[PDB]
């Protein structure tokens, strides 16, 4: 397999509204992003997954873009965005950018002149009809909205601030690939796919993810910009299957580096219900069956998977699947040993290395993310009481995992001097922040940092192969292989102490969060025990 810089990169996702605020105004900005870069570098991370910075209405802030080629008011100026690209360069750190290209702002020029103007060009880049199917939004109600300035109405999948771009157009997709080029010039390091899988959409047909062009736009996308060059794309698909990610990964399909699959995301929630109706207990057997298929069907030329426990968009992993209270740290550091030790580029969200966790909201008028206060208007009234949303909000709603960055235990934890944080900054911060897991030889951000050397300094890691263990429905144990090298993995997935009926003849340790010799000659697992050992 031809290796690129970024087989041996870790990313790392940064939701610039909550990373670092340098001017009082309650929200983080390219500025306070770059001066954090040192921070990052001391991490090891090879690139940084900015969420959208361009000008936008903040709708769904950030994924409702009104200009591809301008930078939010919020976010600063190209001249800002600029010296993030170059300080980031110079250490060793490229930018994939956010490419949200399924929708636009309702505001963008584009669909400004599209219904000003019915019978412009624009008019045909986005998706219109006289009478509208039962397609839904996922932020809820109909997909189609009805525009009674021109009689039609457009789709949306998501907000009704967020038109559908149509892209049978050829001029259309064109235009985007201008776009991209524009960015490419600039020096970024690649892009991650705003749910890239829906492109291939043929509402008329009900035909949203994996439509039967979808592949052919990627290819032409490719070649039209990134595909001589070489960076790394991510692209976002829910409705993706191993088969599927091999046609999106194979290097000879001429598509991208990889995807987001959210197979065991999908354990978060009851089984056909939305992701609402959540589930907490993890199901862990599950998990394995799930991984080890992703891991075994995408071997080595063939196919590259991306890890990811969690994002902008979903709960903090420890307040899902791992531990808020004793064994926070260790539960931390048993996820990230469990996860990054696979096949694949591991993505780290924005203070999942300190092991941040979900935000206590008590009402409403706390929250901010549009899914979540739609979710709440339409429950309230079909069964629902406040407390049971907000119950659930706080598991899932997005916003738990956009609270600001926890750097120290100054005011609104270091993130910012304002009176008041856009969204607010978790009580926690006093024990959980920055300074302090820096301080601490042996905390989270070590662990991780450890993790991402291993990663860059170890053939291994890429070349070796997977082998799921038989053991106890909580232990998650697999052992990577290459040649004559075998490394075992380790890790008690659960707050009980659990058995691990195995002999081994251990080499060497390569990172532990307990007494792995202790755990292995007493053939019994600490909660959250976890550990990568050689063996002979
Ligand atoms: O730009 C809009 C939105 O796009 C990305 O996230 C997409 C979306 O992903 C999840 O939902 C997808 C999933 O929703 C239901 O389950 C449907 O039934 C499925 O078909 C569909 O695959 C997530 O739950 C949403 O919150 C999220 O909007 C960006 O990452 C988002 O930030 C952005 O808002
Ligand atoms: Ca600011
Ligand atoms: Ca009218
Ligand atoms: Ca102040």
């Amino acid at each position: 397999m031809q290796k690129h810089w970024w087989h041996k990169a870790t990313v790392y996702q940064i939701y610039p509204k909550s990373f670092m605020d340098t001017n009082g105004d309650g929200i983080g900005d390219l500025k306070g992003i770059t001066s954090k870069l040192d921070y990052l570098q001391k991490l090891g991370v090879m690139a940084i997954w900015l969420s959208p910075v361009y000008d936008s209405p903040m709708d769904d802030n950030g994924y409702d873009i009104a200009n591809y080629e301008a930078i939010a008011d919020i976010f600063g100026n190209m001249a800002d965005m600029d010296n993030l690209l170059t300080q980031a360069k110079m250490r060793g750190i490229k930018i994939i950018m956010d490419l949200v290209v399924n929708h636009t702002s309702d505001e963008h020029a584009w669909f400004i002149e599209a219904r000003e103007h019915p019978d412009s060009s624009e008019r045909d880049y986005y998706i219109w009809c006289d009478q509208p199917n039962d397609l839904e939004s996922i932020f809820g109600g109909s997909a189609w909205q009805y525009d009674d300035k021109s009689d039609q109405y457009y789709l949306h999948f998501f907000s009704k601030k967020q038109p559908d771009l149509n892209w049978e157009n050829a001029n259309l997709r064109q235009k985007i690939y201008d776009m991209m080029n524009f960015w490419i010039d600039k020096g970024i390091g690649g892009f991650r796919m705003d749910v890239i899988d829906m492109i291939g959409k043929i509402p008329a047909q009900h035909i949203v993810s994996n439509g039967p062009k979808l592949h052919a736009y990627l290819k032409e996308m490719n070649a039209a910009s990134f595909g001589q060059h070489d960076l790394l794309t991510v692209g976002q698909t829910w409705g993706a299957t191993p088969e599927i990610a091999k046609q999106y990964s194979n290097p000879v399909n001429h598509e991208l580096s990889m995807v987001f699959q959210f197979e065991h995301i999908g354990l978060q929630h009851k089984p056909e219900a939305p992701k609402w109706d959540y589930v907490k207990e993890l199901n862990v057997p599950a998990l394995k069956t799930i991984f080890n298929k992703w891991q075994t069907e995408l071997e080595l030329g063939q196919g590259w998977n991306s890890l990811f426990w969690n994002n902008h968009d979903l709960p903090r992993v420890l307040s899902i699947w791992g531990n808020t209270g004793k064994y926070r740290e260790k539960s931390a550091k048993a996820l990230a040993i469990l996860l990054h030790l696979m096949r694949g580029t591991p993505y780290i969200y924005q203070g999942e290395e300190i092991g941040m966790t979900n935000y206590p909201f008590k009402d409403l008028n706390e929250l901010d993310d549009i899914e979540s206060l739609n979710y709440a208007k339409e429950a309230f009234t079909n069964g629902k009481s406040m407390e049971t949303i907000m119950d659930s909000i706080r598991m899932i709603g997005r916003d738990n995992a956009r609270t600001p960055m926890q750097w120290d235990a100054s005011q609104n934890a270091g993130f910012s001097t304002a009176d008041k944080t856009w969204l607010p900054v978790n009580p926690n911060y006093k024990d959980i922040n920055v300074q302090a897991a820096l301080k601490n030889s042996n905390s989270i951000f070590y662990t991780y940092q450890q993790l991402i050397q291993l990663r860059k300094e170890n053939d291994w890691l890429v070349d070796a192969d997977f082998e799921l263990l038989p053991t106890a429905d909580k232990v998650f144990a697999y052992l990577r292989k290459v040649r004559e090298e075998r490394y075992l993995i380790v890790v008690n997935v659960s707050d009980q102490e659990e058995v691990l009926e195995i002999d081994v003849d251990k080499q060497e340790t390569l990172i532990s969060n307990t007494n792995e010799s202790a755990a292995l000659a007493n053939h019994k697992l600490q909660p959250w025990d976890a550990f990568c050992i050689k063996i002979l």
